Order: structure tokens, then sequence, then C-alpha cells
């Protein structure tokens, strides 16, 4: 029993992290087969942060202007292309540690693991969720760009995030591995507003099911409610609306417990309206929303990789 | 910016995880060089399970009764012995992925990363604290025994925990890698009482300092107090006493923020007396106590390994 914010094993991704340096700019890169992926910002010459001419700057920089270091092994760059906001460096050696991988674009509410890296070396791993406003609440410092986020689908490392920027609110923004930002952000020091953050309702319910599986049922009542009666309440507290698609995704946890989705919504409606009575749920005094229904099932089953 | 429950990179440990099988009983082992370490209770049956004479059970076992498998290759046990609650199986093959390692016994309040495994394969990684009552609040299912906990101290994987049992409260107990349990627990199904748990005061203060480093200052007050006055309040709220050694340990965070330790103690004193005002600190509505001062500096300064 027990339920923790659990990250994926980071070994497979650790073997892909390298240090990319261009001029004075140094950051992290992802080395898969003979291609190294990093944020294109590495070629900016400081002044370019505002209005970078990436077209003239890629033309400007030679292959020799890029240093790639896999630990203490220098990788020879033989090509440099740009895909949206990601710079792609072709190197003369294929990474033997390359795992079975895919590039995936995740949706808001889905979780992933982040391997925070600096100078091509790992510092730690933690779980994140793509917020409804396409930011992430991570832990990134200067030098952290190029760090990636990922899931492990069975035996395939699904890369879904590369880190680029930090907003003034202390949250973070980045791209998929094709260079396309999540949300309406651009890798430049310009004006950019993140929408209102909302609570990921489908995830809160999954977490309440996890609580029930692990023997926390004090929030359970005998009431029930309709899908639209619950959303009337949720929308007032910046909770994203619940749909039948979310109810279906919760079926597996509904089954394991015998508690219908709409009976748990009624219990959640109560917690949304009148707080938590100074009690806790799986060690928290707030409604946790960064656990997907899948995360709960795999945690309460022991799914290995 | 940002502060997350951050685990160490698990790569070095993933490469040491193997599957140990004695009869029908299968669990996880740690393969360092030419020896596999695992819980001795793999030799038991459920008949012996109760108050087993382990010395009599090992005697009855041979090397051939132990099947060890690293991924898809099988290792040959060429010797078996027992040190406290840990079973050492000398194997004919030495692990090439063995990191520079050390077996360490951690103090209460210290943290470590847990690599939850099943059938010799990792499932996830998360942070744990050795509670003052020598339990840990983990996430473990059947077949998780043998999973280990660790810190990375610069260039050395310091193994500090091997998982054994779940108590009726939902908490967990285990040993160091020398086979010696943390706390008064035994690897048997016999009466075992965990003491009344307490909050790790020094860690709460470190987490409040992390909040200040990350901009959350709403809880700071202009007051300071004595170490006895603070401890008078603390004892009432089930907080372990604060010692001068903990004050010194917090020096670097006080030194970095400009807030004296006893100044922060008065801020915590008022949070305990009057509550958190329905607010959150670093995304929690509770006072978090599973971040050591080092953990705070680790994540706030970008340590790598
Ligand atoms: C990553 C930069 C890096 O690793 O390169 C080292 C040479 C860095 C991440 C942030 C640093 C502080 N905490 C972070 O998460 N990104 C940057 O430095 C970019 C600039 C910023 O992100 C600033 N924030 C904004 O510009 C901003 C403002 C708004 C409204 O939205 N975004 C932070 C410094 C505060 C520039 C950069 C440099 C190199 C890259 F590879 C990508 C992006
Ligand atoms: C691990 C056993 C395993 O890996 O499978 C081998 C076939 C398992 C993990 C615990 C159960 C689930 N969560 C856990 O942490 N441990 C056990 O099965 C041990 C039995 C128990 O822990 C029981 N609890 C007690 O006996 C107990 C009683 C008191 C007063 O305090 N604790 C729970 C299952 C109810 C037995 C075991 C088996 C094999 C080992 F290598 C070590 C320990």
């Amino acid at each position: 029993s027990g339920f923790r914010k659990m990250a994926f094993p980071s070994g497979k991704v650790e073997g892909c992290m390298v240090q990319v340096t261009c001029g004075t700019t140094t950051l992290n890169g992802l080395w898969l087969d003979d291609v190294v992926y990093c944020p294109r910002h590495v070629i900016c010459t400081s002044e370019d942060m505002l209005n970078p001419n990436y077209e003239d700057l890629l033309i400007r920089k030679s292959n020799h202007n890029f240093l790639v270091q896999a630990g203490n092994v220098q990788l020879r760059v033989i090509g440099h292309s740009m895909q949206n906001c990601v710079l792609k460096l072709k190197v003369d050696t294929a990474n033997p540690k390359t795992p079975k991988y895919k590039f995936v674009r995740i949706q808001p509410g889905q979780t992933f693991s982040v391997l925070a890296c600096y100078n091509g070396s790992p510092s730690g791993v933690y779980q994140c969720a793509m917020r409804p406003n396409f930011t992430i609440k991570g832990s990134f410092l200067n030098g952290s760009c190029g760090s990636v986020g990922f899931n492990i689908d069975y035996d395939c490392v699904s890369f879904c995030y590369m880190h680029h920027m930090e907003l003034p609110t202390g949250v973070h923004a980045g791209t998929d591995l094709e260079g396309n930002f999540y949300g309406p952000f651009v890798d430049r020091q310009t004006a950019q507003a993140a929408g209102t953050d909302t609570t990921i309702t489908v995830n809160v319910l999954a977490w309440l099911y996890a609580a029930v599986i692990n023997g926390d049922r004090w929030f359970l009542n005998r009431f029930t409610t309709t899908l639209n009666d619950f959303n009337l309440v949720a929308m007032k507290y910046n909770y994203e609306p619940l749909t039948q698609d979310h109810v279906d995704i919760l079926g597996p946890l509904s089954a394991q417990t015998g508690i219908a989705v709409l009976d748990m919504c009624a219990s959640l409606k109560e917690l949304l309206q009148n707080g938590m009575n100074g009690r806790t749920i799986l060690g928290s005094a707030l409604l946790e929303d960064e656990f997907t229904p899948f995360d709960v099932v795999r945690q309460c089953s022991g799914v290995t990789f």
C-alpha cells in the first residue's frame, strides 16, 4: 500500500544526455542515434535574444562552432539543421545507449517525468503534469534548458518535453521534441501571457480513488449527482469541466472499488464546497490533480519497465 | 525557480537490479560485483513465516535452490551466506555496471530515493524520509521486497535501505544493506509496534527556507524567539525538539536568505499556533518535513552527479 508522486526510472534517458556548447552558451542536448536535439537558442549571440535571426545565424555558425560532449567524449558535428524551436545536430557517431523511443505530443492533464540536467549531467528526476494553460510547474535553474520530459510506454521512451523558459509566475514552458511549444509561448524575451490555470478535475477523482484503494474513505458519502450538476459547482472554482470521456477513463478505478464515478463526484463536490475539515487525504491537505487515472492503476498494480 | 520532491537519477541502481528466486518465492536482489544481496526471507515458506528460525532454513538450502536472473541472462550462485536479515549469494559473474558504492546507515530525518522494483525490473522512483519512529511512508506492493533506497554522494552510490515489510498502519520497515533493521522491527509476522511518529522540525525549517528562496515570503514575520521558547511550542504540536546541531545545519540557508534560524523559528511558531491561513507554501497546504537542508541546497543550486 501507499501512494507517492512516483517518477519513471531515468536510466534510459540518462544515457542520452550530453552537453552542447556554442560560443559561450552551454546547455543540455538529447543524443538519439546520430542526432543531438537541443533548444535552438544555443546559437543566439546574446543580443539576439530579443529578435533572433535564426536563418542568418544557422548560416553564420559552422559545424565546428558546436561542441558536443558525451561525458568526456567529444562528438564531431557534421550537420546542423533547425526544426521549429529545436536545433538538430548530426554527429558522426550513433549513441549505443539509444533506447527504443518515440516523439509524442501530450495533452493537458497528462503527466510525465523530467530529468533535470546541467552541463549534460543529471541532477534529479520528478513528476510533472501539463497544465490546462500549457505550462508546467517544474524545478529549473539557469543551465537547465535542453532537459527533457518523458514517459515509458511499456518498453519505449516517449519523449514529450524539452525545457526552454521560465515565466514570471515561477512556472515553466517548453516544446515537444519537434520544436513546437506547448501553449502560446516563443523562445524569446518578449511579452507572453499564460492563461488562467485550472484544476485538472479528472485527475483529482483518480487520486480520490487511489485514496480509497489505500483505505482513505472518510470523504465518501451516500449522495450522488449528475454530470452537469457537478460542473455547475466545479466551474465556479476554476475546475475544468468533466465530460463523459473522463467518466469512461475512470471506469477501471470505478470497478476496482465499486464506487460509481458520479458518487465520487458528489464526494468531491462536498470537498470543493466546504473544504477538507482539517483532515488529510493520502498525506495532503489539498486536492491533488497531477495523478492521471493511469498513474493510479500502474502504481496500485506494480507495472514495471 | 520551483521546488519539487526530487529523486536521484536511478540509472546507476537500475543496472544492479536482479531477480532472486528460491522455490516459489521471487523477489528483488542487488547485484554488486560478484555478490547478490536480497532479503533472507526468500528462503522461508509461509509455514515458517511467523517466527522463523532463519539459521535452520539457510542450512537446508543449497546453491542450486537459488535462481538468479539479470534481465534475460541467468547467474550461477556459487555460494550463499547470511548477515543479519540480508542474504549474500556469491555468483560466478561480476556485474560490469557496478558503481562506486558504499553501504551507509542513515539517521532519522534523513532522506533517500527508493527504486521500486518487481521481478528485477524497475517500476518507478520516489523520495522517502526515515521517520523519527524508523518507518518510511513508501509505495510498495507484493513482490517489491528487495527494492533498495539510496543517495548519490558525489561519485558514490550510498545504499541505505532494503525493503522488507508493511505494517498495519500502511507504513513500511526495512534494513540497511548490512541486514540490520531500522527501528525495533523484525522480518517476521509477529507483534511489532511503531512508536508514535513525530514531525521532523529541522526539515520543516529547510522547506520554509526553500519557499523564501523561491519567492514565497507571505509567512515571514519580523519576530525572533529563543530555542527553548520555540521548543516549548513545538512539543505541543508533536514536533521533535530542535537542537543546536540542526541550527548549524540550517546555517547555509539562513546565510543565503538573510533570515536567522531563530527568526524562521518564530515564523514557524506562528504557523503552528494560528495555521496556514488557508494558503499554500510551495504548492502544499501542509508543512512539509521530508526535505533535508541538503535536499534544499541540492535542488536550489543545481547539483549534478
Ligand atoms: C534555460 C537557459 C539555459 O539553460 O542556457 C544556459 C546558457 C533557461 C531556463 C530558465 C532559467 C531560469 N529558470 C528557468 O527555467 N531559459 C532562459 O534563460 C531564457 C530566458 C528566460 O526563460 C527568462 N524568462 C523569460 O524570458 C520569459 C518572460 C515571460 C513573460 O515568458 N518568458 C528566465 C531567465 C527568467 C532564454 C533561453 C536561453 C537558452 C535556451 F536554450 C532556451 C531559452
Ligand atoms: C515483499 C515480499 C515479496 O517481495 O514477494 C516475495 C514472494 C512484501 C512487501 C510488503 C507487502 C506489500 N507492501 C510491502 O511493503 N513483504 C511481505 O510480504 C512480508 C509480510 C508483510 O509485510 C505483512 N505484514 C507483517 O507481517 C507485519 C506484522 C506486523 C505487526 O508488522 N508487519 C503484510 C503483507 C501484511 C513477508 C516477507 C516476504 C519476503 C521477503 F523478502 C521479506 C518479507
